[PDB]
Parts: C-alpha cells; sequence; structure tokens
C-alpha cells in the first residue's frame, strides 16, 4: 500500500437520506471497483434493495457513475488536495424480480 493514505474520500448516501461511512479512493480508482467496494458494503442480507453489483446505481453532480470511466473523470484536477471530501448519491433501483440467485 501506499503510505499515508490520504486520497479523496468518499461517502455514499442513499436516496433514502441513509449514509455510509467514507473511504479513501484515489481518483485512479476505477468506477468498476468503486461499485464493487459498494457491494461489499451493502448488506447482502438486505432484501429489497441492491446487493448484486448491477442493482446500484452511483450518482454524481447529477451523472450516473458508468464503471467503464474511473473516479477521476468525476474528480476535480491535481490543483486540489486530499482533503476534499466527496459524497455520493446511491439511488435505488430494484430489478422486476431479480436476486442474487
Amino acid at each position: 500500500e501506499a503510505e499515508v493514505h490520504n486520497q479523496l474520500e468518499i461517502k455514499f448516501r442513499l436516496t433514502d437520506g441513509s449514509d455510509i461511512g467514507p473511504k479513501a479512493f484515489p481518483d485512479a480508482t476505477t468506477v468498476s471497483a468503486l461499485k464493487e467496494t459498494v457491494i461489499s458494503e451493502w448488506p447482502r442480507e438486505k432484501e429489497n434493495g441492491p446487493k448484486t453489483v448491477k442493482e446500484v446505481k452511483l450518482i454524481s453532480a447529477g451523472k450516473v457513475l458508468e464503471n467503464s470511466k474511473t473516479v477521476k473523470d468525476y474528480r476535480s484536477p491535481v490543483s486540489n488536495l486530499a482533503g476534499a471530501v466527496t459524497t455520493m448519491h446511491v439511488i435505488i433501483q430494484a430489478p422486476v424480480t431479480e436476486k442474487e440467485k
């Protein structure tokens, strides 16, 4: 790992107003890994809500984060320090009859 983990932290706030604790995410993190990160934080025991990768939508600035992009894509330039924390909305989109397997 890198010495002293001061990257830019993101926390996830669900559309219902509940939030998940912030984690440090390098700008070079892919949205794919970001999306994965959520799946690990999100209770798999949860019924009626996401829990698999495809179910959860990450939206920042009114833009859904495609996994094929990086966090850097939605971030500020290098002219910003690692003191900026980001709070991103998670919108709950439930599929019509679908659940893990």
